[PDB]
Order: C-alpha cells, then structure tokens, then sequence
C-alpha cells in the first residue's frame, strides 16, 4: 500500500510550484511523490476488478469419437445416406470403395458410403470478453510520514496513524479526496481511461492458465467450437478417419488431443489470474491527477531533537538511487524533528542528500525511539549525518 | 510461486500427419510400414485344361 | 514373432511441493537442502529487501527454492532393429472362378 | 571488491573476475557443484576402465 520495497516504484515531483500532479498508475507498481514544505506520499494501484464478463466462443479438445456408423452403396447404386445425417447425433462425411462381387455386390466399380461419428465435448478451452459500468478500481495511498522499519509495512499500523488509506475508483465516481487527519487530504481524480491495453485483447481461459489472446489468433484459429449453446460446429477436428475402408467399418480414431498446439502460444499472449468470474488487471491503467493542495505538514511548531542519535545498521540500497535505514533517539524529550542530512565531506555546512522522508521526527516522547528514513544521497561518496557538533553521528555512502 | 506448466497435447497432435500413424500392440509393430523386394521365378508354373 | 525403448518425453503433474532457501543481502547465496537429492528441481534468484522484510541491509538478497518431479503421462518411444520379422505373402491363381 | 583468500597471502579481488571464474566451488556447505574441474577423464575408454 506504501512504495518502500517495491520494484516498480517511480519517484516524482510533479511541477514547480505545482499543488497537483498529473500521475499514471498500473498494476504492481507504486509511485512516490514529493512536494516542496509537503509531506511525501504514495499512489499506487491496489486491484483492478470487474464487480460482469461475458463468453465469446469455446474450443474444444475432445473425447466422444466412439459411436461409428457405414451406410453402404452398392456401384451405380447411387449415394449413401445414412440416417445418423438427421441430428447431430454424429458427423458424416461420403466415401467410395472399390468393390463388387468379392464383397457382395453385384457389378465392379466405385460403391457409395456416407460413415458417422458421434460428438459432444470435453475440455472447453472457453473464452470471454471484456467491455470497457463494472470496472472499479483500488488505489492505496501512504503518507510519509513518522515511521520504523516495523511500522513502515503494517497497513493497519499506518491507517491508525491515519499515515494510509485504501479507496475506490469507479467510472460513476472517477475521484475522491482522502482525508489524511492533521495532514489535511489528498484528492485524487483519476480517470477510469486506460488502454493500458485496449479491450481489443479477448480473454483465453484454458484449463486453470487464463491467458489473454488476441481477438484473432483466438477467433482465428483452428479447432471445434461454440459460442453459448450446447451445439458445436467445425466437429471436423473429429480427424483421421478416412482410411478409405470397407463398407463394414471404417475407423474413426480420435485425432490425437496435442495440447501443444495451444501451450506453443504461450508467450504470445500475457497471462492473468481469472476467479470464475473475475478478471484482475494488472491487463489494465490509470491516469491521474493528484491535486494536493489540501496536503499539510504536521509538527512544524515543534523543536530539533538535542540528544544523540545511533543507527541501528548499514544503511541499504533501495535499488532506486536511495537508501534505507533506521534511527534509534537517546533522547528523553518528547517530538522533536531529526536533524539528519546529507553532506559531500565532513563538517561541510550545506546540505546534498535529498530526503525522501522530509520533515522527519521522532514520534513519541518515550526515549529511544525508531525512525525510519529513506533518502537519495548524492552520486560518489557522501555522508549521512545526524545532530551536530559532538552530538552529530555520521555514516559514509557511494552511490554509482 | 511453481506453477505446473500446463499441458498442452498441442505440442504434439500439430505435429501428427508428419508422423505415419501405426497398430502397436504393447509387444507388436504391424508394418504395413514395410516393403519387400521379390523374384517371381515362374518356370514351373504351367497351363492347365489345355 | 521384439523391440526395445529409446527415450520417453513426459506431461506432467507433481509441482505440488515448493521451498524457498533466503539469503540476507551481502550474505551471499543460498543453499536449499533440496538439492541433495533429485527430489526437487531447484533455480537461484534475487530479491530486493532489507529492513521492511527482516533484514539488515537494504538491495538484492539471494534466494534458491525446489520444486518436486516425477511423470505421469510419459510420451515413450522405441526402436526397431532391421531376426524376428516375418512375412506372409499370398499368391493365388486365375484358374476358373465365378464371382461367388 | 571481494576479498580473496589463497593459503597464505591474503588479497582483495573484484566481485567478478572472482564470482566469475572456472573453478569448482562451493558457498557454506560441504556440499560442492560444478566439480567438473575433475577433468581429463574421457580417455574414451573401454568398459573395463576409464
């Protein structure tokens, strides 16, 4: 729900002088934003859910190839009809065998047949679409505000220090304004478009596997089927049956059922998590703009910790130009802000290092406290440093 | 997350008119595949009711 | 009136048990007991974590899990060695006959 | 950098020219992989002895 951790993450400072921010939001990923004298927060899409689709066509691997049937026609005779050709009991299709008085008949030449095979289904490789009122999506905001490497994951945690919260967005109500306590709030206006990928994409259900195709390759291909009904066409996939037999049977092998055919597609199409009758998009986008001129800093009025600072371990790598880690307060004072910064060389007097976590504190005012603190330090070597003077603790770092 | 890679017959069945199709029973291969090259000597084969 | 396997290419079921051998950042690689023995199929990677998920530092912390393999439907396939084949060919005679 | 240990002398590789060298190995156990460094064996032999 927070962006710490994640490897899509995207850290933005909107415009200069901007209350708002124009954003876009997509599955597993997350976005952090920062905004001068503000404090910092995170956007990021939760779920894409469809609280209604609908299937479009349904191949078939299959069974029922066991029934057969050989209505025979003697030469001149004419053709064969086979009464098994008044339902679609079963597939027939016309032959001719050389035959005569060896077999029965009682001139030589070419005799009519018209054989049958039964056909019902199996395996349904079912398919579905995806209509662009149902769609409703959950975006999940932070605020970066006082925090632990604990606390710092723990939803509830954070939704109690209204430092969190997880909304909806729905076509009907495409924004919402997040009131975040004395942070005042954040009014997000996202905007339901997405292409993101176009509903173009049809939705490929095999087995367990959901897929999403391309309307084409899927429609487009070949195998039996049927759209919404208990009747299928195109059976022909009933295959491998004319070994040009004998007017007493003519073999009808079931064509051999190759999952490969599908399977070798794979890649092609993107795979997605699909519950009986949901679709969660990850196939799916959000463009936002998230106006913030509601959101206010907190504990401004308060003073600069004065006590000692120790770091409770080797910062870390974020793998996103900044780096973690976690304060513990010697002090005894109550909410105090935390002098840390990052300096180019020791005892220099201006600042370098970009905190994340802006306007950090020490929450509480029960000594020895936690802080959590992201921050992007300079490339090459710098300093981490925290209090001043004799006070002031420091940690060297090397960006590349 | 070890998702069983799913099964797909396809792989193989596309693959099926290259392949002739052949009876096998568990010990047995009727070759049909199979062709035998003869010499039909027939100086002994004679008339009848002449 | 004799044939013998060659190869036997598999579809199949048993990915049912899973591990997942983790490795702290700087810590270096990870070694899933499961790889005593062909009773899992195990592959490394790499994840990026720190103190969110229990540990120390913050960047890419190996990691190598198993999972388990034996077949089901095995596509098995054979050979055939140009003593055992027989022939049996039929040779008949236009002699007087009728259709019957 | 890595830091290399041979018998004695003691010296500090870089991760790669280390991690990514042809050499049996093994990280913190008694177990060892890619011992194929156990080389020279395919004297293409007889069922006897290779």
């Amino acid at each position: 729900f927070n962006c710490l951790g994640m490897s899509n993450r995207d850290f933005l400072e909107g415009v200069s002088g901007a209350t708002w921010v124009d954003l876009v939001l997509e599955g597993d990923s997350c976005v952090t934003i920062m905004s001068k004298d503000k404090p910092t927060i995170d956007v990021k899409m939760m779920n894409m859910e469809a609280a209604n689709l609908a299937e479009v066509r349904s191949y078939c691997y299959l069974a029922t190839v066991s029934d057969l049937s050989t209505k025979a026609a003697c030469p001149t005779m004419g053709e064969a009809h086979n009464d098994k050709r008044a339902d679609p009991a079963f597939v027939c299709r016309q032959g001719v065998v050389d035959r005569g008085w060896g077999n029965g008949c009682g001139l030589f030449g070419k005799g009519s047949i018209d054989t049958c095979a039964k056909f019902a289904c199996s395996t349904k490789a079912i398919g579905r679409t995806i209509l662009k009122e149902n769609i409703k999506y959950e975006v999940a905001i932070f605020v970066h505000g006082p925090t632990t490497v604990e606390s710092h994951g723990n939803y509830s945690t954070q939704v109690g220090a209204t430092q969190a919260g997880r909304f909806s967005i729905t076509p009907a109500a495409p924004s919402y304004t997040l009131k975040l306590g004395e942070y005042g709030e954040v009014t997000v206006d996202c905007e339901p478009r997405s292409g993101i990928d176009t509903n173009a994409y049809y939705v490929m259900t095999v087995g367990t596997k959901t897929f999403l195709v391309h309307r084409e390759w899927f429609m487009d291909l070949n195998l039996p089927w049927s759209s919404a009904g208990s009747t299928v066409w195109r059976n022909r996939e009933t295959l491998m049956e004319f070994e040009e037999p004998h007017a007493t049977k003519q073999s009808v092998i079931a064509l051999g059922s190759q999952e490969g055919a599908l399977h070798q597609a794979l890649a092609g199409a993107i795979p997605v998590e699909f519950s009986s009758n949901t679709v969660k998009l990850t196939s799916g986008h959000l463009k936002c703009r998230v106006k913030m001129e509601k959101l206010q800093l907190k504990g401004t009025t308060y003073g600069v910790c004065s006590k000692a600072f120790k770091f409770l371990g080797t910062p870390a790598d974020t793998g996103h130009g900044t780096v973690v880690l976690e304060l513990q307060y010697t002090g005894t004072d109550g909410p105090c802000k935390v002098p840390i910064s990052s300096v180019a060389s020791l005892n220099d007097l201006t600042p370098v290092g970009r905190l994340v976590t802006v306007n950090p504190f020490v929450s509480v005012a029960t000594a020895n406290a936690k802080v959590l603190i992201e921050l992007e330090p300079p490339f090459g070597d710098s300093y981490i440093v925290v209090g001043r003077g004799e006070q002031q603790i420091n940690h060297h770092w090397h960006k590349s």
